[PDB]
């Protein structure tokens, strides 16, 4: 029957003998086990070692292997990707489906995962009761079978099926095998943005429930005005047999603290005309000033559900975690226990570099300690029902999470012509219905969303509905069809900008601002995705949190994403290098467009997650004089595990420190008068900077955490005094090709041919390899580039402007170079121009003047042609001879920024291993900067002014070439890039230009100077 | 739905039709038992959608019905929206699970009497005038059955014209029913008689009451 | 696979290969026709005369049904409900369900009525464009096949339900 019936190309079939969906089981038969949650001998894991072997497609398996164990099968561990032990190969596609668009077909060659375990069953097991296995999570659709007869089917990757194995299983020795296969009907809905991937990749386990049963139970709590009372009610259904005897237990409990409890026979209320649920009962606890849970506090009790005999036999418990909190829309508010939302949001995929989509506690824990150390509160489940621990875990730690249907059809054409359609109605209300039954208990889940990029269709609207009849306690979201269909209590856009329209037909992303105040509209708006974090991004950030605190329906919204999707390979030499999409013979791919994550994939930072800490900070500051006004945005806490530690600084140098205990109100206000400041001595900016400290450590935190942070300039005392005169005086000497002047062990040389400093000495040893010269251009970034799909040739991307425009191969003219002897100064004089094809890009004019002391004091005047593209960056660059270990400087830091992303950044004195002042990015591109530089010290070279700079051992051109950075190899010396004047690198999204208008170099006339000595 | 010429005929002679799904789970313990069941959220909606793709061109339908006694469940709520985003035009109507529930645009109770309460648990009959009137109540009332003319009946008809006509909001209601569902049988002479259930040698059955 | 699957006793399956729903058509091939509401040549009624068996249950079925007619069979007219022809009781319920209530299950004893109708086909129906056959009311649910192939399967008693034939057909009698 199962080769005939091809199940996996009918979306009619989506499962055969599947067991319904509900929230997590145990069968403890213990009460006290059920609620301390210790392990339950009923629920036993099947993961482990599991037999394995791989086919082109289905008609290629063998009939033996239902009952024998193939001889060239492998053994493997289980959970896995069968692409990550090598099988077959990874693909990375965004949009465009991995297989022909020809629903509900699928490709005659589908790669087939045979999957088998021979395993132990207990007597005990088979004499009573119910066994059955559970599958977490199946990639994508798959045929089980056990000890040789046929048992069921299943689909949807990312929800759980089980079967009753009872009629199956044997006492002693039994075989499971299952025939899981890559591509089916399913996939039609599965078109995330991701890497594709197939076979068992969550828990397997059997788990043994008795004949008469907890078949479901849902909790709900509900509040008096001011939280001071609630109710918990929950419903319990049973199945077997019906008999007067039997209660149900509920009972709630604070640590080892029973609160409340109730008992009650089966028999709800009269529903219809033909009675009510004789399988049902609803028990209703009374609590009085309950502990709420939030992100900010997770306060948690315990239910536990008893099945029982009237006289007292436990027929099996079941348990759960209860938050105690109401989520409600309100006047266009989202309300959580009364008190309006801000979400600190970030998407995240179930992404791991050597596993793939495996995931393992560990991972989860390092993401939600990370998460919550960088101020985000609340996550998305992009775009699919995560792994069963996630959300335990996000009850524990405190998380607001968005559950999101699997259902994705982004590759359609119209987006929306599967999800309009009446007869893909039941696979997508299976892919709903089920998740909401199985996570509707988890605290931490506060929005249910219908799922992700599938356009708007009447599906939608139907599962919209059946969501709000079902779970009345959770707002529904759904991004599809414009953000603010009928299908969404939110308006949830993804990368809407803050203040620029963008007026798509159909289907317009408006400023989020004025998208509040359209004709009618009265909903929250909250980002299901925005601040594309892609390579080197986030420019624009601050941006959006300054419209978020400003405007109250502006409630927050969801970075995409959190970790790159980059996967392990390994070179000639066996070592291990990131890659993405293309890297495995994948194709049609696209490329890196897989790693948008504000960390690495092994969880390292990306630059960017600073400044998303920083901007989503908890506490804001204003200074009035020598007053700081500290409030707080918690809601629900005081601040009982925060000081303000308080730094005064001239130039880097600390004059006064101290620490203030914090002591704010939720929403309330602090002021903190500082101590009498010391005159400072010699000139220069006085620095005020404030630093929250966590005294002692937390779940998520180690004490001396700092949480949040913020500067100001104070006083500043103008230098007036003029340098010491110099005695000396340097050397003039001249050749029909060079400029040399002298002085001391110091020696400079102008090429009167090039016009640029192409040496320099300090003894006899020389300083530069490179000449230094003007830069106009940077390595690409990502955000530059402005591709989502490897296809796509935007003429309007930046990149694709600047090379078109000739930035990138324009020659310097030489237009003048003199030289002139002063009184205690030699002065070099310089013009060019810069020209593509008969065209004047720029134009550079310089004074180099050397004086007694042995400083060069650069002057660079630039103008640029106001109709050419506007400029990457306006500075200047060269190679130096030297390597050294360390960076000094004066100025942002300690870690990479641009001027659209420098918020995070603190004025101070740096030091830094060479090393750090590059940036990984995996695909590389200029990388690494810093702003706001008074001084940077490089070996024996010191430099001064106002700029901002780069330095390590790759030059931008090596950068713009090489593809992936574990291809890179240093350079001799030290690459140079020192620039008046830089770029915003932007981030609202990174496939159309979107650094804004304040940050493009379109001035058309800049002024810089520089000054360069030794020390 | 009935046979594709009746709406034609309709169409043509001009009647308002209510076109209805072929959903009827009365026998269920409670009634609701399949329809609030996500499970047979795919059998119910292909039943409701297939009618509303076939029928939709009808002048005649006026009124889009998603069935008949199965309780008021979740997936009657699913299939209300799914109707009003599919097809704006005809309001939705469903008299399961109390003639009031959110699956419906019309009270359309059965046998709600006009100054009599029926206060039955759950799903009550108010008197048709106190229904319109309900705290918060503001749609129209058509009575989807009433005045059930089983045998010598009909007594009372009037008292429902009397209010239809003072009461702007009671728009009038359909009776149950038109025709007798009885079947020909013949005697040992050939001769036809009309029978009902239990004639047939069919029990359980409920007898007369098929006419 | 047919007696297998026991696709009748599975609210999951409502039917298979059965095509999309839609308002009447007719396939006019001519304007004036179509304005009119005039019969099309493209639409052929096969109500009249076909062969019908009862049996107790889809078991009692025998395979050589599908490629031949059963002698025992009776000519009857089509459509019609069996009950009116005597083949077994019609039951009049109320409420309370004529059969035991224990969903998706029914019972064993499942009486089966098989229909069969020999029919020809034009040629060039068979050379271009598509035949699909339709069936506006079956109760309660049906397999289909044509020429002893398997084409397949529908449930709800009101509602047409049609399936494309336009590869099982061949010349001639079919
Ligand atoms: O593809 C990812 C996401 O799923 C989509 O909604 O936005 C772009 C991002 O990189
Ligand atoms: O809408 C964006 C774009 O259309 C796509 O190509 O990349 C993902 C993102 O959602
Ligand atoms: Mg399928
Ligand atoms: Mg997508
Ligand atoms: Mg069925
Ligand atoms: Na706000
Ligand atoms: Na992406
Ligand atoms: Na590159
Ligand atoms: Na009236
Ligand atoms: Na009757």
């Amino acid at each position: 029957v199962v080769l005939q019936r091809r199940d996996w190309e009918n979306p009619g079939v989506t499962q055969l003998n599947r067991l319904a969906a509900h929230p997590p089981f145990a069968s403890w038969r213990n009460s006290e086990e059920a609620r301390t949650d210790r392990p339950s001998q009923q629920l036993r894991s099947l993961n482990g070692e599991w037999r394995f072997a791989w086919f082109p497609a289905p008609e290629a398996v063998p009939e033996s292997w239902l009952e024998c164990d193939l001889p060239e099968a492998d053994t493997v561990v289980v959970p896995s990707n069968w692409q990550m032990h090598g099988y077959d190969a990874p693909i990375y596609t965004n949009v465009t489906y991995p297989i022909t668009v020809n629903p509900p077909f699928v490709p005659t060659e589908n790669p087939t995962g045979c999957y088998s375990l021979t395993f132990n069953v207990d007597e005990s097991w088979l004499q009573e009761g119910q066994t059955r296995i559970i599958f977490d999570g199946v990639n994508s659709a798959f045929h089980l079978w056990c000890n040789g007869r046929w048992v069921g089917y299943g689909q949807d990757s990312r929800l759980p099926s089980e079967f009753d194995l009872s009629a199956f299983l044997r006492a002693g020795e039994n075989r499971l095998a299952v025939m899981v296969l890559r591509w089916s009907d399913g996939s039609y809905l599965e078109d995330q943005d991701m890497w594709r991937m197939s076979g068992i990749f969550r828990d397997v386990s059997l788990l043994h429930k008795p004949t008469t049963q907890i078949s479901d139970f849902h909790v709900a709590t509900r509040f008096n005005d001011d939280f001071s009372r609630a109710v918990l009610e929950a419903e319990v259904q049973m199945c077997g047999e019906l008999r007067d005897y039997l209660r149900v237990t509920v009972s709630l409990w604070q640590g080892e603290t029973q609160v409340a409890s109730g008992t009650a026979p089966f028999g709800g209320e009269i529903i219809d005309e033909r009675g009510g649920y004789a399988d049902r009962v609803t028990l209703r606890l009374n609590v009085e000033n309950p502990k709420l849970w939030s992100a900010e506090i997770p306060n948690l009790y315990r239910a536990v559900v008893e099945l029982h005999t009237a006289d007292g036999t436990l027929i099996e418990a079941e348990a759960c975690d209860v938050g105690f909190r109401e989520v409600r829309i309100e006047n266009g508010l989202l309300l959580l226990n009364g008190k309006p939302l801000l979400i600190r949001g970030v998407n995240r995929h179930e992404h791991h570099p050597l596993h793939g989509q495996v995931m393992d506690e560990q991972t989860m824990v390092q993401d939600i300690l990370l998460m919550k150390q960088n101020n985000f509160n609340a996550v998305r489940c992009s775009h699919y029902p995560n792994h069963p621990l996630w959300y335990t875990l996000c009850d524990r730690y405190g998380l607001y999470v968005v559950d999101e249907a699997n259902i994705e059809t982004h590759g359609m054409v119209p987006m929306n012509r599967l999800t309009d359609d009446p007869r893909w109605l039941p696979a997508m209300s299976e892919r709903v219905t089920r998740m909401v039954q199985r996570d509707r208990n988890h605290p931490s889940v506060i929005i249910w969303s219908l799922g992700s990029e599938s356009g708007h269709g009447a599906n939608h609207d139907a599962l919209y509905r059946w969501i709000k009849s079902v779970d009345p306690s959770r707002p529904v979201q759904y991004e599809g069809g414009g953000a603010d269909t009928t299908a969404t209590d939110i308006i949830c856009p993804m990368y809407a900008r803050v203040d620029e329209d963008q007026p798509f037909p159909a289907v317009p992303k408006w400023s989020i601002k004025k998208w509040l105040s359209l004709p009618g509209e009265t909903r929250p708006l909250i980002l299901c995705e925005y601040a594309h974090a892609m390579g080197n991004s986030l420019g624009g950030f601050a941006k959006y949190w300054q419209a978020f605190r400003q405007y109250p329906r502006l409630q927050g919204g969801f970075v995409w994403d959190w970790v790159d999707q980059s996967l392990i390979k390994y070179d000639e030499n066996g070592n291990p290098w990131s890659a993405y999409g293309g890297d495995f013979g994948d194709t049609p791919n696209d490329r890196q467009f897989c790693m948008n994550g504000l960390v690495f994939a092994d969880r390292t930072p990306h630059p960017a997650l600073t400044e998303a800490k920083h901007q989503q900070q908890f506490f804001q500051f204003r200074l009035s004089g020598q007053t700081i006004e500290v409030t707080s945005e918690y809601l629900f806490r005081h601040s009982d595990n925060e000081l303000l530690h308080w730094m005064v600084a001239l130039d880097g140098k600390p004059l006064a420190s101290g620490e203030v205990p914090l002591d704010v109100a939720p929403q309330g206000k602090q002021l903190i008068e500082l101590p009498e400041l010391p005159q400072p001595e010699s000139a220069g900016q006085l620095w005020l900077t404030v630093r929250v400290v966590q005294p002692n450590a937390t779940a998520w935190s180690e004490a001396g955490h700092i949480s949040a942070w913020q500067q100001w300039r104070l006083a500043e005392n103008l230098s007036v005094t003029l340098p010491a005169a110099s005695h000396a005086i340097p050397h003039l000497t001249t050749s029909e090709m060079d400029f040399c002047i002298e002085l001391g062990n110091k020696r400079w040389q102008f090429n009167r041919q090039s016009g640029f400093l192409s040496q320099m000495w300090i003894g006899d040893k020389k300083q530069l390899l490179t000449p230094l010269r003007d830069q106009f251009t940077r390595a690409p970034l990502d955000n530059d580039i402005g591709v989502s799909e490897a296809t796509r040739i935007d003429p309007n991307a930046w990149v694709e402007r600047w090379k078109a425009a000739g930035h990138y191969q324009a020659e310097a003219a030489l237009l003048q170079c003199t030289a002139d002897t002063l009184a205690d100064a030699v002065l070099i004089t310089t013009a060019h121009a810069w020209q593509h094809q008969g065209k004047t890009l720029f134009i550079s004019r310089k004074t180099y003047r050397i004086d007694g002391s042995g400083q060069m004091a650069i002057t660079v005047d630039v103008e640029v042609a106001s109709d050419t593209p506007h400029p990457a960056r306006i500075g200047l660059n060269c190679q130096l001879a030297q390597v050294a270990e360390r960076v000094n400087w004066l100025g942002l830091g300690p870690q990479e920024n641009y001027p659209d992303r420098l918020t995070a950044a603190c004025f101070d004195r740096w030091d830094l291993p060479l090393s750090d002042m590059y940036t990984p990015y995996v695909f590389p591109s200029e990388n690494g900067l810093r702003c706001g530089t008074r001084e940077l010290n490089y070996g024996p070279h010191q430099w001064r002014g106002d700029f901002q700079f780069n330095i390590s051992r790759y030059s931008q051109q090596q950068l713009m070439e090489t593809s992936h950075r574990h291809l890179l190899h240093a350079e001799e010396g030290t690459w140079l890039n020192i620039d008046g004047f830089h770029m915003g690198i932007g981030g609202d999204d990174s496939w159309s230009p979107s650094v804004s208008a304040e940050f493009q170099l379109s001035a058309g006339r800049y002024h810089y100077q520089l000054v360069w000595c030794q020390k």
